[PDB]
């Protein structure tokens, strides 16, 4: 019954550590592409939302190289998202008195009333995402996706950052 | 001596589910950082090698039907890199003969060449990245990241994808 020479070839088996950048791959597009979808009245992207939250624990204003220092993203990155928010009224950009080509970068009210917005409904989104794992389950996650950033985040990061030491209880 | 009203805001609290698609999107970012690098010689991005990996699955030859099906990306997403990779010679496109409209992809000899090589590098990558975990977090952090994967893909992908089944030994 059983056809011959048909069945998964060597390709399919894969280290483990080759595997677990699959799942890292796969878990991040799932998990944003509904997160994206449910946020959609906002028209925010995750780096959109992460730029706003950053912003917001730096107290609605800073300039382009301390939120870099901040976040993990590139700053080109960050400077082309940035750009793109400030069209859409969200980041104000003004030059700073004196210190000649320095920018300071602010959420608008519009942004900040956005932000309340979409942490309350992403609150939400995460957590029926995760029901399926315990709590032991998300806390012991955490770790272990810690150490995988810690030792992999200065293998191209020297001293350029310095993360949000972001907490929860 | 401690400066007053200085100390992080509400903001860095998290939710630990918040906190965890933090930690995966970070990870996502240093490890696809690091690796890019690593593999530049070769010039390919993460996707285009997931590419020629699920290529590689299906015999180095198939619809892109049938590859969209098999692989986490959107199908929009999947047709760019692919028009792309024919541009460089890796992948050639044929007219089904009758099958209006059907085209064939296959891997150039060249790709295979390259797949050969960047899969080398990229199991040593991998390993190197990972070794500060040990085989059981490796072990656990697969099994809690597939139940995330399960949980989330369906949001968004009802029964249009049929994920490539990967193992380890
Ligand atoms: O830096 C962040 C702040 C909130 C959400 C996310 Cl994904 C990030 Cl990377
Ligand atoms: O589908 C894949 C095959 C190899 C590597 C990666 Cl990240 C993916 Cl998503």
């Amino acid at each position: 019954l059983e056809v011959l020479f048909q069945g998964p070839n060597e390709f399919e088996t894969l280290e483990l550590e080759h595997l677990l950048w699959v799942n890292i791959t796969q878990v991040k597009h799932s998990i944003e592409r509904a997160w994206t979808r449910e946020l959609k009245s906002l028209n925010l992207s995750t780096e959109k939302f992460a730029i706003l939250h950053e912003l917001m624990c730096l107290g609605g204003e800073s300039t382009p190289h301390t939120l870099a220092r901040r976040i993990v993203f590139e700053p080109h990155s960050v400077s082309a998202i940035v750009s793109r928010m400030e069209k859409d009224g969200l980041i104000i950009k003004t030059k700073d008195l004196d210190k000649k080509h320095m920018v300071r970068i602010k959420l608008s009210e519009k942004a900040i009333d956005t932000f309340y917005q979409a942490l309350e409904i992403s609150n939400r989104v995460y957590k029926q995402m995760m029901a399926s794992i315990t709590r032991e389950e998300k806390v012991e996650l955490s770790k272990t996706l810690t150490k995988l950033r810690n030792h992999t985040l200065p293998l191209t990061h020297k001293h350029t950052k310095t993360l949000t030491p972001f907490k929860y209880i």
